[PDB]
């Protein structure tokens, strides 16, 4: 994931690019607001942590200008503050802010905000893509405060009475059945006195109805190895203790959007038959499927290595088996057809569906000259033995057309690859039918 | 999660459950071969450890017997070896194990292994709820084996060794450059297995890479590790590598986790592919957007459990839109699905988004209201009445116009006992009675 870092100071820019490259992260920097806002238009990064206080043009002015740009106003921006911000938080949530962190920097509290916004920019890119080819804000959720105190739960409902729908659990058993219906958000005390609220978290991770629910912990700052055994349970961020209004604000918003964004994209769209993955009479998988896959497949061909052979099958007549037999006849020998293609191949390859009566088998790491023999092998396989239909009433023969192309080259890509073989398919077809042809 | 913990001596088994409760794990005890066998029968845990050397019955019989009866079989079971425990790993697979730890026993491996197969028997028990529900109403390949694994790993001896020992059931892959292996991994990829120790790359900056991409995010990972460097195994696990592998690598070792990943990847994507878009698994309506009785079946379960413990009741409103197959009639089936969706858009603006506003029969909506009394249900059920009755629906790309009436009826979860079924049989008279006494009615019932 890559980062921005933004701050007047360069020791302070350092010293953070030295911490979050020690975690795997690509870091970026700038040192002033104009250089900030070009970068951040030109790479587009994942997350810019930006510092509030710069002479000339300040952190706010910069976050209001990302927002402006319709190119980044989508990526999380983390507002560095003082330690007595509030005022500037207020500002930062005015600005657009998606969280904050407060200096001297807390490691701890670093990277809990960096992993947590980092997910949230997955599902952001993710529903940006569908989006392109319902409610999504982050407000008016049901979030459920595990508590024992009773002055702090309160303040905290109070807090999160007027944006969210607030509910209190001070009982963990009844909480663990209230947390299993319909509930956005659980905001436990992890310094509890009647219950461990680590334990309770880890109970919901355990629970697959659970597992992925988003949690809140509320640690005290004293203890940093509570605040790291939270995260380790499970915990999706932390909330210091006394909670802040806009900590808690910018937290729970987060979560909650994120946790929109998923099921909009796993509940809805994913369901939906323009973006299906498996064709429902075969079972195989489809083009679409096949695409993703052969993308990645053949950019590591071009790289130097074994390459991608296709296969691409084409039923011989299909029309006058339908004429014949019958159009549900015909939809029986796709499904058989499909069974012992998959069969005869490799678990490892990719037997899909590609057209109505076509079918295409996708052979990472095999030649040209092995593709040829392999294809000889499917087409004695499934020309060999005959079709058994209409529960055993009906025999009937089939044949089919090959054609053959690999991964060869440079600057080959999959359209060129799948060219290759519909060449075959077509010159096999006009050359009579039932065999292979490689081009 | 539920644990069985087996093993003759006693010190043993109390040192175990310390440290697993200790990790908010359920620890259930058993000190021989038959009351092991009984307590697995009856009380179905998630995870069996089990000692291979017990007077009478041994592990490996226990194991065997595990496996034999049909109740139990789908339990993974992880056998404690001895250090030179070739010939245990050997005979505990041929026994039916799932995976090994050896003694003296290691934290980091121990809750390595638990939290591995712990998320398999997750997998595992939602397809065999399938399989139930499937064998109630009347092909894919579900093993471990013949997978394609990618080894990225600059040590030529070691990575040819590996891929020698998974060439008989497997189809390995070596990768010594990162770049190369990052795009492999974005396609057809099983299994990978990296080298934490390598010398020309940062094997655990690879690994972080592959789960900051949604692409390779839930790549199952296997991360040889140094048993000295106690710090960077647990460095992998952070990072989210699914289970390591001790250096050297033990032929038996590698078999068993491998296998476990394999399968519970090819468990989760014929659940997640196949199952989850199939009409009876499916929570959302695809014509409305709204969700539908699946789900809110699920929902209304956890909310009436707790209703009875003594709190704020749940409500529920069942809307029955009036006259909907003269609609259909004078405008057709296609209009007929566009008041659908503008009806679902109504439904849904007015009311909360805590609220769960579903689809519960053809042209019959719910809206299940938790926190909520009868008599705010009432006045809610008269604001939905008045909010898609006071407005007429356009229809027809703007072309036509048409108004709509629904009838209503609700209740309300007052006791102890009361029951799902008994909440919505109640709205159903409510309905009932709304469409008997003329129509564009609400009806209440209380218990
Ligand atoms: N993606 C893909 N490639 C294929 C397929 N069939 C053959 N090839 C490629 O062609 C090479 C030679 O396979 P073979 O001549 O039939 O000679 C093979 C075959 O006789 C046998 N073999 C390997 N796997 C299997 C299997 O799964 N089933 C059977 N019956 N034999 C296998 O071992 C020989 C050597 O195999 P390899 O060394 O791996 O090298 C193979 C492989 O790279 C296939 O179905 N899918
Ligand atoms: N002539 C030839 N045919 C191939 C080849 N590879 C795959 N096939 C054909 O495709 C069937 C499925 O192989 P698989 O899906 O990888 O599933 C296979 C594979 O996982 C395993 N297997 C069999 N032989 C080998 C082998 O030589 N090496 C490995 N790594 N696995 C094998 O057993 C499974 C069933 O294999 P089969 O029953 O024989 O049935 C095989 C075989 O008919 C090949 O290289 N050459
Ligand atoms: N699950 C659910 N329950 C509902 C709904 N409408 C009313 N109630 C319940 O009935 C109580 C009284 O709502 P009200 O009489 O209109 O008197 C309300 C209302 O005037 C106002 N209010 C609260 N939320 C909203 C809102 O989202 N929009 C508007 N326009 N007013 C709201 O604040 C008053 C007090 O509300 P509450 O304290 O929360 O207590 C509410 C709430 O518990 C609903 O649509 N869904
Ligand atoms: N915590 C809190 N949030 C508030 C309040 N007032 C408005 N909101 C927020 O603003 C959203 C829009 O409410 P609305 O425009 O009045 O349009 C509302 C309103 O028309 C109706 N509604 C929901 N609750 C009530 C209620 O309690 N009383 C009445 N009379 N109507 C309600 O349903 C619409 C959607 O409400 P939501 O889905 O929850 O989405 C609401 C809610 O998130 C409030 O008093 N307390
Ligand atoms: N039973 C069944 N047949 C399919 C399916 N997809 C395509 N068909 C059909 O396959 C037939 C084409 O077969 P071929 O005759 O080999 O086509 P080709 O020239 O391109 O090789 C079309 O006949 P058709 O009589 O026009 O079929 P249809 O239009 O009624 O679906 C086509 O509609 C399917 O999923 N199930
Ligand atoms: N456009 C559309 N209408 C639906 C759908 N689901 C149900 N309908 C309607 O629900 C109707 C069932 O009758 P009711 O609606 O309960 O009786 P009512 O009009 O007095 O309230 C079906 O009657 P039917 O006319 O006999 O069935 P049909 O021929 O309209 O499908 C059908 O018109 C749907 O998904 N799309
Ligand atoms: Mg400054
Ligand atoms: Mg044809
Ligand atoms: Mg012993
Ligand atoms: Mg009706």
């Amino acid at each position: 994931a890559r980062i921005l870092v933004v701050d007047d100071i360069e020791a302070n820019v350092r010293l953070l690019e030295a911490k979050l490259t020690a975690e795997y992260y690509e870091v970026s920097t700038a040192m002033d607001g104009p250089t900030a806002l070009a970068m951040a238009a030109r790479d587009l990064p994942d997350i810019i942590l930006l510092d509030v206080m710069m002479p000339g043009m300040d952190g706010f002015t910069v976050c209001r200008k990302l927002k402006d740009d319709p190119t980044t106003r989508h990526i999380p921006v983390v507002l560095i503050t003082a330690l007595d911000g509030r005022g500037d938080r207020i500002q930062g949530l005015e600005s657009g802010a998606s969280d904050f962190l407060t200096k001297p920097i807390d490691d701890v509290m670093l990277f809990a905000r960096v992993r947590s916004l980092t997910r949230f920019k997955l599902v952001i890119d993710e529903l940006r893509q569908r989006e392109a080819s319902a409610r999504l804000d982050g407000l008016g959720g049901r979030v459920l405060i595990v508590d024992d105190n009773e002055r702090q739960a309160q303040r905290v409902a109070a807090e999160l009475g007027v944006e969210h729908r607030p509910v209190i659990e001070s009982d963990p058993e009844k909480a663990k059945i209230s947390a299993g219906g319909p509930v956005d958000l659980v905001i436990v005390n992890a310094a509890a006195k009647n219950f461990d609220g680590l334990r309770f978290t880890a109970a919901l991770r355990s629970e697959e109805r659970t597992r992925q629910l988003p949690v809140l912990a509320m640690v005290d700052p004293d203890d940093r190895g509570r605040m790291v055994k939270a995260l380790e349970i499970g915990v999706n961020d932390i909330l210091s203790r006394p909670i802040d209004p806009q900590e808690l604000s910018a937290r729970v918003k987060t979560q909650i959007q994120r946790k929109r964004y998923t099921d909009y994209l796993r509940n809805n769209l994913d369901h939906s038959l323009e973006l299906a993955v498996t064709d429902q009479l075969t079972g195989l998988h489809n083009r679409r499927y096949m695409t993703g896959q052969l993308d990645s497949l053949v950019k590591r061909a071009t790289l130097g290595g074994d390459p991608v052979s296709a296969l691409l099958i084409d039923i011989d007549f299909f029309k006058k088996i339908n004429d014949t037999f019958g159009h549900d006849i015909g939809d029986e020998v796709l499904r058989e057809f499909a069974l012992r293609l998959a069969s005869n191949v490799r678990a490892i390859d990719l037997p899909c569906r590609y057209g109505g009566e076509e079918f295409v088998v996708i052979m990472p790491d095999t030649a040209l000259a092995d593709a040829l023999r392999i294809a000889e092998r499917i087409r004695m396989h499934v020309s060999g033995s005959p079709f058994t239909v209409a529960h055993g009433r009906e025999m009937l023969n089939v044949t089919i057309s090959i054609g053959v192309s690999a991964t060869a080259g440079e600057g080959d890509t999959p359209e060129a690859l799948l060219k290759r073989a519909d060449e075959g398919v077509y010159q096999a077809k006009a050359s009579g039918r039932n065999a292979v042809v490689g081009k």
